[PDB]
This record gives structure tokens, sequence and C-alpha cells, in this order.
């Protein structure tokens, strides 16, 4: 199969890559990968492990070995024997420059960038440009992944996100103010009949606008925002106390890393999509709202090892409050990149049994899943697990 | 509704009852309590939030009050005012002599003891005092729950284990060796046709010869140790990496913890019992073996605030090795008392839907659950709201 | 000996009282005073240990005990039987009126107040209001601590916080824009002669006018910032890494509190008092400066119980990173309190013995040590040590 | 200088000697290495930074490179181009057989050896055998350092550990029940007039039969066992609670490591030694005994990445009970390799200023030092620094 990455240069994008030939050489196990799981046996009939890989990206690199390496040196988070065996592969993948409209001050922290806006073209000039990058690499068994930075919130609009016709009068209109980068891959994706995912909590697919697209094109799409980390513990967790009938009081979370994602996070703008998108889960699962705080602090000592800190103050019997405590160190792009090889294939699955629109039965992979209040990660792998046997 | 405790005077079995009294009066909220949950909606039909209280002790004190200011004089775990308020109540609990045979070298610890088998009375002979005391007390709203301290791993026999007509040739051979004080309270609850469960790990009603006679008194039974702290929080944790496609490659859980439970735990032939009730675990939720360390230390400043430290290290994508930590501050007591309540509850519904032999869809309650592999807490959880709907 | 203390009904405040005379009563041990430690015997002959209180206030309450009850409430810091026990003896301490001038947004969060600039009174007639308050309670063996919430950083100002004739060229012209409460406190001790200690990060007498003023006078004076939990065991433990040879590349410390300190923090112009008196404190024990976070965040839940998560990455041998984790679970006020008796024991011994100026000797007990570049925990007591030493 | 390492296929002693190689070629920062702070300028007048390096041997490989490599494919605690780069080096360091005698069960888990012992030798011959191995090598700038698997508490003896002539009765006799491997390599080295320290907790050279050699002979020595995790945090944190005035009731450590030393440690009578070298300094601190347990336990997937836990619980103001927690994580032979590289050095300028018998004034670097009850890490440095000072 083939996955279009937005964002293709990133440290995610790139372990993925890494990782997908490195099993395909079968120099690594296939640990990590939900999709290789005994119950979803049967899957490689639809999507067998088998990778090629193209996105767009707004950083300057020759390909995507180099891009690999850069994360690499600085992390060392898989063998320099993978790397040097995935290299030659990995040349021969050269992202495409795509568009960072509307993509927050963060955007500032990645360096050297060159963008479609910047080469001054109006809306409907930049959506050519995606669309023509993709439909030239597409195929019939073609996903477009969104891994790229996370936006701000989005400039807000009734009339151009809440219908197609409304969304497309944006692009006749050029109307840049209220439209985002991630908007523009997603609406390119989808306007060629392929599959999209959102493992960002930009918004993506996930405005009306899109899910009609989707809809009318028959089109299955998933998100958003990959659950890696802390908030799989949190969804994991949080039930438990709901099952012995305690009250969560309060729950603290406390995020911090370097590299690339931890930098762009450290704007105020851009660490706003990821904070609310972490904030209301609790709510879906206890149904009700203990104080909860959740931040994220750039520390670029740990580069990609982003590490979390929990703390959890719960009342009990006779309302005696007591107390718990986690801590995750984990390499975030080990703990994502399995994640977009299995949510790919589970979307070129989901496309050859016929669904379209929101693929809800993935909740399990997103902290922000569309289209489903079913949060509690034990639910979600059984609403998966069901989902594929229905469609076996 | 009656419930009868063995250990009538520790610190949960006086924690369970301090706690019925103060919501029965309606000065304490119904946190905690699993059958108060609404999926349990209906349950006051056959097991009201009604209690009376009765037990078996070797400690000797004047009643149940003296008893429970004992443990809060040490661990204030409740308000002095829910103590003042219930203190009336609980001076009418009076402990009947119970018999600590073969329960260890750790009930040293327990200083002043007084038991059956130091009147020199033969196992028919104590048999018959456990029934007289119980039976006395019981009527059909009637269930006996075991508290008491955890019991060392008892003397090996297939002829006295193995069948109620063997077990039965035990009491009428007076073969004290093979037979535990957990064994004959259990042997008792079931003769008398009460419901009967294990809140410790003690051998109880887990062997073949006193399965067979709950099933043949038509009584329901429930076991084994109840699941109240770091082990829910391995049983919710563990799946997490399982469906994550994730290999747990060690898993350390240290205990401290004092007061009476971790004086008589302080004991080597004691302590054997609980981290073997605690090891076994991660196979049966991840198929596999990681390697997996126990502890219980005693450490007094501490009593009854058992405080855990566990440390997750799992290879993921790659097999990359990855860490993680967790610390559970608690008080053992508070945590333990409402699944007596519930437990019992659930034991009355139960006999009254005529369910008899292991009830093993109670496994939520417990580390080791009789008669079922199912470990992982939302399975039990599920199998436990699924259980007493097919029964309302 | 007497003690004013500015916020004399918050809790370290009320804490320190309830501690004084529940060891004047002796019902309570001497733990945590540093004071009696044997290296400070002969301490009693200069400052025994026998208190009277009075100081200003702005939240309305009829005495000092409605005040130790509101926090004890909520707090059970201490018994119910120490409460009791020094009621009558509490009742009788009633707090003047004091000023709330320039102390930030965060004053909002204390609810009711009254204060001397909202009965319209200039700076001069303020001043004036204060000095009446504490000459009325004084004698020769007085002295003033600052215990009231933190205030922002100052409007900043050469001419008046540069000289003595400067600052009270201000007063003479009811220039309030660069008056704050804590230096017409500080101003107001200073004048009337008693020795004064800020135990808070607000300015204080730590401008030059008021250092100047202080020797004119003969009067001694300390400060700032009492170092109580997280950052005494900062100073405590990195120099652990220097005496090592090794590199600290990033700190990472994480407050969470609740209650009136931890609401008022809450504003921003009031938290960046005390983040930029805890982010300079490694470069003056290593010499450099790692990356260093430092946060407070509201959690209600935990009120008092101030709870801190630290996380220390370091290079060492051959520059391979390693990772140190730390977390203080403690009640603030029972780590503070003792210090305010200490602080003025150690306050009255100075001023019986001559001293005059910043007692720099005294930097063991504060986070922003005045007239010092001695950080170091051990280093600052052993100066303390033989301070006392060459006094005695 | 030349050292000789007993144990020199150890992690510890090969990466003390890729370390000093890499940073003689200049390819490695002098980090981690107390020597080299600036106090310390002057040293290599007397120790320059230039070493040779030899040993002895139980386990059975052709020379120190492969036994470098074979903890670095393990551990990869420093880079691949380091290991190239010594590689030369390292190959031309061959280890000599050195003994084994009364060692521990613990042995066993080292799988292939061979020793002295084995060969039927009596202990005059072995003796012999060892002195010929490190004269052949020694120089007049040559120290003999202790950092093999740690080893059992010896057999207990007044006659022949008590006087160096009651000692060499018992060689003289081939009393060899009463002798360990590490009193007959360190009575080795002193007998050869060169500097000797043990960085293990077995005996070595701490018993009086030694110390007497060392001093008749003229020679500086220095132990026991390397001060460099958990220990040194111990000792740096511990003093705070007392100079606060506050009890520390119970202090909690637990180890988790495996590779060879968590391996031998693994054994009852091995970790004996470990354990009781670990319990006695907090007394020696706090001049009281709170409650303290010290466990290492065996775990594999850490290899030589010895994790740590401790919980300590302390009283303070009122005899209020608060709670600190810790955890470390950091490889073991990065944290103790530069000291085997300073401890030397220290021991050349000693050597060189004329000193004899214990140096006391190096506790700072081990956790039983000798002939010394200053166990602070801060009044331990100080000792240190002013030692060399005295004698530049
Ligand atoms: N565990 C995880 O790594 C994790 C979890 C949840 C979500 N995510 C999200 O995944 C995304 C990527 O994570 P990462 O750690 O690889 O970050 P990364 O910064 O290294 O990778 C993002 C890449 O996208 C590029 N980019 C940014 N905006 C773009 C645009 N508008 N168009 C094309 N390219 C653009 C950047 O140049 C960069 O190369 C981030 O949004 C992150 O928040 C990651
Ligand atoms: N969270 C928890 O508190 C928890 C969790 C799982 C299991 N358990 C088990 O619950 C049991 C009670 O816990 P606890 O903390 O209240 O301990 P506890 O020691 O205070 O209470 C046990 C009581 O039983 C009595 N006793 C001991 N042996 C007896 C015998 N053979 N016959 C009659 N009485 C006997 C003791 O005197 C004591 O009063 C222990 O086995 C414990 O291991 C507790
Ligand atoms: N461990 C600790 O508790 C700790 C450590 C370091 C510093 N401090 C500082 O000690 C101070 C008091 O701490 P707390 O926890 O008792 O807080 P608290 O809020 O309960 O007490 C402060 C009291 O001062 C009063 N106040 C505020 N501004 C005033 C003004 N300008 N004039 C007169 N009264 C005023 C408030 O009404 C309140 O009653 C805070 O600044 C805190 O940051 C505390
Ligand atoms: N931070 C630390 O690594 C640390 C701290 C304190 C003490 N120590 C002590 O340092 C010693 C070495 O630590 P390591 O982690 O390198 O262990 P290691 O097991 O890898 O190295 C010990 C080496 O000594 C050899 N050996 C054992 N007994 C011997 C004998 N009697 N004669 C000659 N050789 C013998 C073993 O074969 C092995 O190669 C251990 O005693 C350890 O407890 C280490
Ligand atoms: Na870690
Ligand atoms: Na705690």
């Amino acid at each position: 199969m083939k996955v279009w990455l937005v964002g293709a240069y990133g440290i995610v994008s790139t372990t993925a890559m890494v990782g997908a030939r490195a099993i395909e050489r079968g120099i690594a196990p296939k640990i990590g990968l939900v999709s290789e799981l005994p119950h979803f046996e049967g899957i490689e009939k639809y999507a067998p492990f088998s990778f090629e890989f193209g996105g767009h990206e707004i950083r300057l690199l020759s390909n995507a070995y180099e891009a690999a390496k850069e994360h690499w040196e600085l992390n060392r988070h898989f063998d320099r024997e993978i790397l040097e065996a995935v290299k030659s592969d990995l040349e021969g993948i050269v992202a495409r420059k795509g568009t960072a409209l509307n993509c927050g001050s963060g955007i500032k922290e990645l360096g050297d960038i060159k963008t479609l806006e910047g080469e001054g073209l109006s809306l409907a000039e930049m959506v050519s440009r995606i669309e023509e990058d993709i439909k030239s690499f597409a195929d019939d068994e073609t996903v477009v992944i969104n891994v790229a930075s996370t936006e701000p919130l989005p400039n807000y609009s009734e009339e151009y996100h809440g219908s197609l016709e409304g969304f497309e009068r944006m692009i006749d209109e050029d109307r840049k103010e209220y439209a985002s980068a991630s908007m523009l891959y997603a609406y390119a994706a989808l306007k060629l009949g392929l599959p999209y995912a959102n493992f960002t909590p930009s918004p993506g697919s996930a405005i009306p606008a899109l899910k009609e697209l989707a809809e009318k094109k028959g089109v299955p799409h998933a998100g958003n925002d990959g659950k890696t980390g802390e908030t799989l513990v949190k969804t994991t967790l949080a039930p438990m106390f709901a099952y012995r009938n305690m009250e969560v009081v309060g729950w603290m979370s406390y995020n911090i890393l370097g590299d690339y994602d931890g930098k762009v996070l450290s704007a105020r703008d851009n660490k706003e999509s990821k904070v609310l998108s972490a904030d209301k889960v609790l709510e879906k699962m206890l149904g009700y709202s203990p104080y909860s705080i959740t931040e994220i602090q750039y520390f670029p000592s740990l580069v990609d090892n982003k590490t979390a800190f929990d703390f959890v103050h719960f009342k009990g019997f006779l309302g005696k409050l007591m107390k718990f405590y986690f801590i995750w160190d984990a390499i975030d792009a080990i703990v994502a990149a399995p994640l977009i090889l299995d949510i790919a294939r589970f979307l070129l699955f989901a496309k050859k049994k016929g669904v379209k629109g929101v693929v809800k039965e993935m909740a399990f992979f997103f902290k922000s899943p569309m289209d489903t209040n079913v949060i509690n990660t034990h639910e979600q792998f059984v609403v998966l697990k069901e989902w594929y046997s229905n469609l076996k």
C-alpha cells in the first residue's frame, strides 16, 4: 500500500518509515503493531504489511533518510544498524512542499521553511498543488495521514466550515482567514477519494464540511489526535475509580519534552489545541468534572523522550481522600510510529469493506475520537475488535 | 441482613462496621460502595443497606467499639464524630472465641490471644463450637465473611482436601495437621446453609471438598483475596500493554505497611500466601511471564497506610524499551471496608436468585478469583454487571 | 517575647501561634524548631521560648482562634485537642486592619477584606496607623515578621527605593504608585527600632532605602522568603552533582497546592515573585544555568498540602545522561510555623548582641537570602552555627 | 600511572578503562571526575591523567576489550565510536587468574570461571602467585584497586584477623577457612608497598591485621564500598532533616538491577555485605535509628541500570508526619568508573606526600568509610578539600 504523510520529515513519520522497512526486511519484530494482534489475523488479506511513502513538508531536507538521521542523531531511538539498512530505501523518499497556512506562531520554532502560500498562491491554486502532489502518487491502495505539527484553534466560522458548499465557497472566495493547512490536505485527500486520518489535534477533517464530503465521496476517515502515552494511561486508569464507586476530586498531568513537537507546543496558541483535547476526557468517562490541569512544557534535554507526571487525588469510603502517582518515561515516536502503520491498514481495510464517513470504531487510537463518546480504553478496544469482526 | 465476620476485631472488619452504621444513620456518603452504582439499582430489593454484625476473634477485647477505637487511635482514618456516633451500636457487638489452627508463626505478632484449640478441643468439638456461635446468630439473610489475618500455605493433602467425604474423615479422625482455621469456618458456614466469602488469601472454601459441599447444600460462595489497591491497578493497567501489542519484560511491586496485617505478613510462612496470589496474575492477562517480583515489607510508621511502588519495563516498536512508574498511597481499610458490604449484599442477592457453588462472576472483588481465568478489571466489571442483569 | 505578624490570620501565622502555646503548655514536642537544636543551647538566655502575639490583617475575623479554626477545619494539620487547649489564649489575639497597597490581583481570592487605603488615607496617614498599632504593642523584646500573601514585583523606582531620604520623599509626596504594603510595614517596624524578617518573597526591607534605615537605627533584619519544602531539597540536593563533577542539564519543579496561598499565587502577577525567587538558585550553587522550569498551579483538593514533583536530568562520565526524580508531600504550614518562631528568637538574640543591618547569617531560613551568595543548605547551616557561636 | 584492578573484566573496571583512554585521546570530556574539579587544580603534578592497566580475574576472556564489549553490547552505556577508538589499547590489557576464595555462593552466577585455589595451591602459594602478577606489573606510580564482585561476611576470627603476625600465621598454617580472596589481594598490594583501595564492601584491608601492615610499610589505603548512587543521595539528603530538627521515623530503600553485580548480590550470603553497609549510615548522621529497610533485588531487563526507590517518612512541627519520595535512574558503571580514576589519583598523591595508613579523608568516595564517623556528603567533601589543601 501507499501512505502519503503530511509532515513527512517529522520524527513520528520518519520512524514509521524506518520501522516499516526494517520489519519488511525482517530485521525487526512486529511489537507495538495493533494490526498484528491475533484477533486481527486476516487483515493482511486487505492491508498486507507492505508500504511505499510520500508526503508534504515545509522544512527543507534532501530526502526522508536525512530527515530520519537528524532525529536519530539526537534521540538514538533505534539501532545504527537499522538506519544503515533502511538508508537507500529512505533516500528515495522525497517530500513535496506543502502549506503552513494559519499553523500558529509555533511554526517559527522549525527553523528553515518554505511553503506554497509563500509562493503567493491563492487557496484554489494551493489546493491544486496539494492534489496534484497526492494524485500523482496515489493509487487504489493509498491513504493520507496527517502527522504534522499541531496547529492552534482555527478562526471560527459557521459559513465556511459548516457545509461542503460553504467550505468550497471559501476556496472559491480565497478567504484564507478561515482555512488552516490541515483542512486543505484533508479536503484534498477526500476530493481524490483517499482515506484520511489525523494523528494531530488540528481540526483536519473534523469539521462538518469535510465529514459531509467524506460521506458523499464514500470515503472512510479517522481521528483525532494519537493517544500514545499519558492519555492512554489516563483512559485505561480512570475507569477503575468509577468501577469502584470513588470520586476523583483532582487530576494533574504535567508533560515535559523537547525536540520539534515540544518546541512548537511551546507556543501559547499551538499549546491550546493539545491541552483542551486532554482536559474534557475525564468527564466522558466519569460523568463529572474533577479539578483537572494538563500542561506541556518545553524541556530540551529530553528531546523526544516525553516524560509525564500525573497525580490523582480521590475520595473513597466515608469520603476519605487518598493518592496515586505515576510517571511515564517513553520516547513519543516509538509509541506513535506503529500506530500510523495500524491506522493506515485499518483504513485500507475499511475502504475495501465499503465503509464511509467517520470510522468511529477506530476511537482506540485517538485522544479526541470523532463521532463517539467512548473514551475508556477497554471499551474502545472491544469496539475495535467487534468492528473488525463484523467486516472481516 | 446479618454478617458474621471472621476476624471481627480487625481494621477492615471494624471499619466496615463503623461505615455501615454511619451510612445507616445518614452521616456519611455511599462512596466506595460498588453495590450502590446505578447499574445495580434494584439490589436493595434483595439486599437492602441494613446490617447487624457478629463474628469470631482470637484477640481479647470487650467489644467491637473498643476494637474500632484501637485502630482509629493509630490511623484516624475516619472522623472522631463518626466514632462517637457509632459507639453505642458497636459496643453491643461482641465477638466469639475462634480458632487459630495452623495460622502461621505470624499469629505471634497479634499479642494477647485465646483460641478454641488452646482449650484442648478436638476438631469435631471445635467445629461444633464454631457452628453453635454462628447458628445462634444466623438467620435467612446471613452471610459469613472471612477477614482474618492471612494464613500460610496449608499442609498438602489429596485425601483430606480432595472430597467432602475425605474432608469429613479429617474431622472424624481429628487430623489437625491438615486443617486450617479458615477451612473450619468455611466448612461451618456452608454446613449451616449460609453464603461465604473469603476476603483473605488463606485457602478458606477454595478446596474441592468445600466447593463440593457448597454445591450439595445449594449455597453460593466467593473468593479469594480482596483486590483493593496495588493489584487493582495492576489488573486495570496491565491490559493496556497487551491492547497495544507491547511486551512487559519486567514488573516490580513493593509494598510497605504496618499495623497487624503488616506485622503478621512480616513472617516468612504467612507472607508466602500473599506473594504467590500476586505473581501469577500478569500471565492470566498477557499470556506470558514478565520477570515479576512482589514484596511486602513491614514499616510501622505507616500503620494501615499501605503504600506501594511499582515499576513496569516494557518493549514497544522495534523493541525499544521504555518505563512506567507508579505509587499508591491509600489506607487499606478504606479501600477494603465497603467491599465487604458489597460482597455480602451480592451474596444475599445470589442466594435469593437460587445461585449455588462458586459465584465466579464476583471475580471483580478478588485477587485470586475462584473458578475463573478473567483477571482484567475491565472484563471483570462487565462480567459482574451482566451477571446481575441476568438475575435481577 | 512579643511577635507582631503581618498576615496574622494566615495558616502559617496561626499555626506558629497554636504551636507556641501548645509547647508552652507542654502538650507538644519541640520538633521542627531549629533554635532548639543542641548547638543553640544557651539561646533561651536571650530569647526564651515564651511568646505573645499581635499583627496586621485585611481579612475579617473576630480573633486568631476563629482564624486558626478556619484553616484547621480544612487541613486538620494538628489534633482537635490542641485547638481546644489553645483556644482561650488565641481568642485574645485580635489583628489590626493593615494595608493591601499594590498587593496584586491575587488579593481578590481572599474574599471579604478591609484595608487602610480603602478608608482613603494618604501614605503618611497609613504609615501613622501602622506604627501606632505596633508601638502600642511593642516592647524591648518585640520583633515584626511578615507572613502575608505574596505580592507581585513592585513598580520600579531608583528615586523612591534607592535611599531612605528618597523613600521618605515618597511618603511625603503620597506617591502610592511606588509603595507596596510590605515596604510600609517594614518601614514602620524599623522606624520603631524593632527587628524585622520577611517570610514572603515580596520586597519588604530588601530595598536599599530600608537596608539603610535598619543600619542607621542599628536594627537587625532578615529575609527573604521562607525556604521550607521543595527549595530546601533543592539547595540540599543540588551541591551533590557539583561535588561529583556532574553537569545538571535540566531541572523541573512543579508545585500544586490550594488554600489561600495557592489561590493568591494562582494570579499571574503574584506568581511572578515566587517563580523568579526559585529559578536563579541553581546558578548560585553550580555556577552555570541548567534549563530550569519552576511552576505553581492551584489544586484545591490539596489545600495546604503543597505537593511538588521535580525531575533532575544530568550528565556524568563520558557525558552519559541519567535521571533523578523526587516528590514532596507535606503540609506547608507545618514546615513553616516553627521557623517563624526560630527566626524571631534568632532576631531577638541578634538584637541583644548588638547586631544591625541584614543578618546575612540567617540565610539558612530563606529562599532569597539578602546580602549573601551562600545558597547551599549545608554551607548555610554551618554559617548559622558559627554566626551564633561567635556571639553567644 | 599504573592501576592494577581486581575484577579487571567487570563493568566498572572496563568502563574506567574505556573512559581513561577516551579522555586521554581527547574524544570525551572530563565530567564525573572529582579529581578534575578546580579545588584539586595542581593534582596533575603528582597524579597526571595518564593510565596503564592490569588486574586479576576469574572469568575467562581473551582481553579487556572483549570484556568491555560484552558489557557494552548489553548496556550501550557509551557510544560505539568510543569502543572502536579504544579497542586496540584495550586488547593489550590481559588479566591474570586470581582467587575466588570464600567469595560466596553468588560467584556461581558468573558462569565460566577458573581460579588459583582450583589449581590446588596453598594459601602461601596463592599469595606468591598474586604478588608475582602485581610486582611484575607494578612501578613506583602503581596503585591496586578492588572492583571485584561483593563477597559475603567472612568467617569470624580474632586470632587470624586481629594482627599482622596473626594474619601471617594464617598463611603459614594454610587456614583457608579464615581467608577471603579480597584479604589476599590487599595483603599482596601492601606487602609490595603499593597503595590500595577497596571499591566493594568485602573486608579487603579493613581488618586490623592489614591496617597494621599498611602503617608498618608506610602505605596509604582507602575504603570501603563506592558510594555512587542511592547512598550518595542518602548521605546528601539525610542531614537536611537534622538541620531542621525533624525526626526521620522510617526510611525505605529498594534497589533493582541486573547484570553480574545484580546476579551475584542475588545470593543471600553475598547480599548481606551490601545491606549492612547501607543500614547503619542514618544513625551516623542523625544519632538515632529510624526504621530503615534496604533491599537489593535482581531484575534482569535493567542490566547495569540500577534503579532505586526510597521513601522517607518524618515527623516535623507538633509531630505531624509528612512524606518524601525519590527515584534514581542511572547506570552504575557511569557513576562508578571515574571514581576509580579519582581514587587512584588521590592514592598516588597521598603516597607522594608521605601519607600512610587509612586515608580517612577519602571517606567522600565510600559507603563504609574506614577510620571515620563522617558520613554526611557535605562534611566529607569539605574534609577532602581541606585534606588536599594541607598537602598540596
Ligand atoms: N506520541 C507522539 O509522538 C504524539 C502523540 C499525539 C500526537 N502527536 C502529534 O504528531 C505530530 C508530529 O509529531 P512529531 O513528534 O513527529 O513532531 P515533529 O515536529 O518532529 O514532526 C512534524 C513535521 O511536520 C512538519 N510540519 C509542520 N507543519 C506542517 C504543515 N502545515 N505542512 C507540512 N508539514 C508540516 C514539520 O516540519 C515536521 O517535520 C505533532 O502534531 C504531534 O503533536 C504526536
Ligand atoms: N486492603 C486490605 O485491608 C486488604 C486487601 C486484601 C486482603 N486483606 C486481608 O484482610 C485481612 C484483614 O486485614 P486487616 O488489615 O483488617 O488485618 P487485621 O490484622 O487488623 O485484622 C485481622 C483480625 O483477625 C484476627 N484473626 C487472625 N486470625 C484469626 C483466626 N484464625 N480466627 C479469628 N480471628 C483471627 C486478628 O486478631 C485481627 O483482629 C488480612 O488477611 C488481609 O491480608 C486486606
Ligand atoms: N511553607 C510555606 O507555608 C511558605 C513557604 C515560603 C513562603 N511562604 C509565604 O508565607 C505567606 C503566608 O503563607 P500562608 O500559606 O499562611 O498563606 P495565607 O494566605 O493563609 O496567609 C496570609 C495571610 O495574610 C493576609 N494578607 C494578605 N495580604 C496582606 C496585607 N498586605 N496586609 C496584611 N495581611 C495580608 C491574608 O488575608 C492571610 O490571612 C505567603 O506569602 C507564602 O507565600 C509560605
Ligand atoms: N555503582 C556501582 O557499579 C557500584 C557501587 C558500589 C560498589 N560496587 C561494587 O563494585 C564491584 C564491581 O561492580 P560491577 O558492577 O562492575 O560488577 P561486575 O560483576 O561486572 O564486575 C566484577 C568482576 O570481578 C570478577 N570477580 C569476582 N570475584 C573475583 C575475585 N574474587 N577475584 C578476581 N575477580 C573477581 C567478576 O568476574 C567480574 O568480571 C561489585 O562488588 C560492586 O558491588 C559497584
Ligand atoms: Na526513567
Ligand atoms: Na503521599
